[PDB]
């Protein structure tokens, strides 16, 4: 009989119930009683899902209160000395380093920082690094509670017997870091100082009656130096004995083979594998399987929402099953399925035709079940045909093919990805028409919004005001911000946004090809939580989504107007993207739709137009070699199409917030970066590239407005590296977030700045 497998449940709940207590509990509302009350509830309803639906292999310890690595942070008391200074009980410092701390003045008032948040691989997940000392004493938690046998124990006596989640120990050091009181450190180092703290937990988990473990080794799918792929022999030799469970070494996201020789002597029990992303590794990691040991084949994905072939996964298992044997092979999720929103059975919008495509993480569980039956010999003949059912409606429908867009798509061509001219002709041109001073200040996009405009939105989108009256109370907002950006001096002007309330959505609803959830929520960080969108079929552009705010805007002003643009790269990957073709080709569909954009603004008159990319290294394949090269390659691509139609006078602004080479590829006329947090060198790297940039002088991230004479030494030290005639003066990111004092101080301190650079130039 052929087991099913979880590797990971989401914990946010059905009802985001795990947000709206964890904020309760921060903001004072709830006590650590409920908090705690509310975890279990969670805990044990998501057990009980798991267990009705049949799955074999039910996981523990995958619950968090805020991200399951700070929570073995805690655990092995990795927690910077700063933390435990309060007299906060353990729970309080797992927030404080998770969030952050801010006390009363006495002592000048206390801000303690959160620990660095991290993106985990290339999901749009972030965990908090673990960060460690040289005086780092690594040691179990006794009087926390132990997070992992406790949970184990509270699902034993709901009768639900789990397998605990743990990240290993080569991982875990390996993405954490070292504190900056300890800069000389190499967290790999620490392997001998934390292994005997991994075998405690896993004595106790064996002692309270756990009889498998599944010990996650991701860090086998990246580029891994031979002195740390020596680490696993060493790590595991230690770890696995008469006194411990089973381990399941356990891998995700991406191709262990590089690493092969690393896992291929392990004494371990087993090894999960994710043939969702690499089903091409099947046949050589089944290759070098021990004596017994167990293959768990990961053929649910655990990142995307599509209802899976069961056809074709149940073929995975049996090609796996054909090598190994019946009775050593898991059906499993390719990952956890923390990267799927709760339950498809929340969405109350979408149409009957498009939500039979869709599988979320409380369908993927009787998908496991249903294809261990497959290949374990029963007749789900009837599940199988209803699928296959399913999946052939998708393939056909007119939703996902667009012959026109098909057609457009051929019309790809050098000359559609390239400028009518290059950067310094252009650049003669822009100056004539714009006349733009030396150390040009502009902003990024967005402002601060008032109350009344989110009061507005709302009355709006219930009819309570007409479209006219909405749109009078936007552009009232917009005369605010543009005045507002005159009266300071400021050259580039905005125009704040207020239409917008997110930067792919605002998009994805002006554009065909594209399905909204109601309750479609994922957990990014901490109790911070996307409902991504999903493209569904072939993407095109109807009609203008940006003209008319942006065109107001340049109406009321002799400055130059910024249009405003989410790249194609971003709507990408911070959507659920189609499984059935390729992120190249849903990338170059959304570049020929943002191309008609950017064409529609430049003949409407807005001739400034900036395109923002943050999510551009999110997809960066995830080793060295022809994926990645093909990417960057595509990405550069994409963005040229969305933005080479245009006119040499037309200046075309791209925001980051990477690699110099492929900012260099998408040959922007203006660009800004993130910069205020660096290397003097990677500036240098574009000495000799004559395209402008302007290196963010101000974290918009916090609000400590910088004097004027703050500006000044940030700039004199840039200049030092490189030429005044290239420079840009600009904030680090979008200013939405931030309150309006702050703001204007710090902006008028900014122009203030600029035009000293000026008199001496
Ligand atoms: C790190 N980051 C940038 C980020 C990441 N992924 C995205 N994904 C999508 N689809 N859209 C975005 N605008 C987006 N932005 C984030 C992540 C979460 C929240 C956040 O506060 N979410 C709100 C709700 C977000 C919303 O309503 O759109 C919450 O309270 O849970 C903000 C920024
Ligand atoms: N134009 C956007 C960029 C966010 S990355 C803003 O200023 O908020
Ligand atoms: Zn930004």
């Amino acid at each position: 009989m052929v087991q099913s497998s979880v590797l990971g449940f989401p914990r946010i709940g059905g009802q985001r119930e795990l947000k709206k207590i964890t904020e309760a509990y921060w903001s004072g509302k709830a006590t650590v009683e409920e908090l705690l009350a509310k975890g279990k509830e969670l805990r044990e309803h998501n057990w009980k899902l798991q267990q009705k639906a049949g799955v074999d292999i039910i996981p523990s310890n995958d619950f968090s209160y805020y991200d399951q690595v700070l929570d073995l942070s805690l655990l092995f008391n990795a927690i910077p000395e700063r933390y435990t200074k309060f007299d906060l009980a353990p729970i309080d410092v797992l927030f404080a380093m998770g969030r952050g701390l801010q006390a009363a003045a006495t002592q000048a008032a206390v801000d303690v920082t959160a620990l660095e948040m991290v993106k985990w691989f290339d999901s749009n997940y972030h965990y908090v690094r673990p960060t460690f000392s040289h005086s780092t004493e690594f040691k179990l938690n006794t009087a926390a509670g132990i997070k992992p046998v406790d949970e184990f124990n509270e699902a034993k006596a709901l009768g639900v017997q789990t397998r605990p989640v743990i990240l290993g120990p080569v991982s875990y050091l390996y993405l954490g870091k070292a504190d900056k009181d300890s800069l000389d450190l190499e967290p790999i180092s620490l392997l001998p100082k934390i292994l005997p703290v991994y075998k405690e937990l896993l004595q106790k988990l064996k002692e309270a009656g756990a009889e498998q473990v599944q010990i996650d080794e991701p860090v086998l799918v990246l580029d891994l130096p031979e002195a740390v792929q020596s680490k696993f022999k060493e790590a595991y030799d230690a770890l696995v004995g008469a006194d411990v469970p089973e381990l399941i070494l356990t891998t995700y996201f991406g191709d262990v083979r590089p690493n092969l020789k690393a896992i291929e002597n392990l004494p371990v029990a087993g090894f999960h594998f994710d043939f969702v992303r690499v089903p091409e590794q099947l046949d050589e990691v089944a290759s070098i399987l021990k004596d017994g040991q167990t293959l768990s084949a990961g053929v649910v994905d655990g990142r995307n929402i599509w209802k899976t072939d069961f056809a074709k996964a149940s073929a995975v298992v049996q090609k796996a099953i054909e090598k190994v044997g019946k009775d050593k092979v898991v059906v499993a999720t390719s990952s956890s399925l923390l990267h799927t929103p709760v339950d498809l059975e929340s969405e109350t919008k979408l149409d009957a035709v498009i939500k039979d495509w869709f599988s979320f993480a409380t369908q993927k569980l009787d998908e496991v079940v249903v294809i261990a039956k497959n290949v374990s010999g029963e007749d789900v003949s009837k599940q199988l045909e209803a699928n296959a059912a399913s999946i052939k409606a998708r393939s056909e429908s007119s939703i996902t093919n667009d012959p026109k867009v098909q057609e457009r798509l051929t019309t790809i061509n050098e000359a559609l990805a390239t400028r009518k001219a290059a950067f310094p002709e252009r650049l003669t041109e822009q100056k004539a028409k714009y006349n733009l001073p030396l150390f040009p200040t502009t902003t990024i996009g967005s402002f601060p919004q008032t109350k009344d405009i989110r009061i507005n939105r709302n009355k709006f989108a219930k009819g309570q005001i007409t479209a006219e009256e909405y749109e009078a109370f936007i552009n009232k907002e917009i005369e605010t911000v543009v005045r507002f950006q005159e009266e300071i001096g400021l050259d580039v002007l905005v125009h704040g946004e207020p239409e917008r309330n997110d930067m792919v959505q605002y998009f994805g609803e002006q554009l065909n090809g594209f399905a909204f959830t109601t309750n479609g929520w994922v957990q990014s960080y901490g109790s911070r939580y996307v409902r991504p969108p999903i493209i569904v079929g072939d993407v095109s552009r109807p009609k203008a989504m940006t003209v008319k705010e942006s065109v107001y805007a340049q109406s009321i002003t002799s400055k130059p107007m910024k249009g405003m643009l989410t790249g194609p790269v971003t709507i990408l990957r911070w959507s659920f993207p189609r499984d059935d073709v390729s992120g190249k080709i849903q990338a170059l569909q959304l570049g020929l739709a943002l191309r008609d954009e950017v064409n529609d603004l430049e003949g409407a008159g807005i001739t400034v137009i900036q395109v923002d990319e943050p999510a551009i290294r999110e997809g960066l394949p995830l080793r060295a070699g022809k994926e990645r090269s093909d990417y960057l390659n595509w990405a550069a691509q994409s963005f040229r199409v969305a933005t080479s139609g245009v006119e040499n006078s037309t200046q075309i602004h791209s925001h980051f917030c990477l690699d110099p080479n492929h900012i260099k590829a998408l040959d922007a006329d203006v660009v800004s970066i993130e910069f205020s947090k660096d290397d003097p060198n990677y500036i240098q790297e574009f000495s000799e590239y004559p395209n402008h940039i302007g290196l963010g002088l101000f974290d918009i991230h916090s609000p400590r407005i910088p004097s004027k004479q703050e500006f000044v030494s940030r700039i004199e030290e840039i200049l030092k590296v490189y030429p005044a005639s290239k420079f840009w003066v600009n904030p680090d990111c979008g200013l939405k977030t931030r309150g309006w004092p702050e703001v204007k101080e710090s902006l008028t301190n900014m122009v203030e700045a600029a035009k000293e650079f000026r008199a001496k130039y």
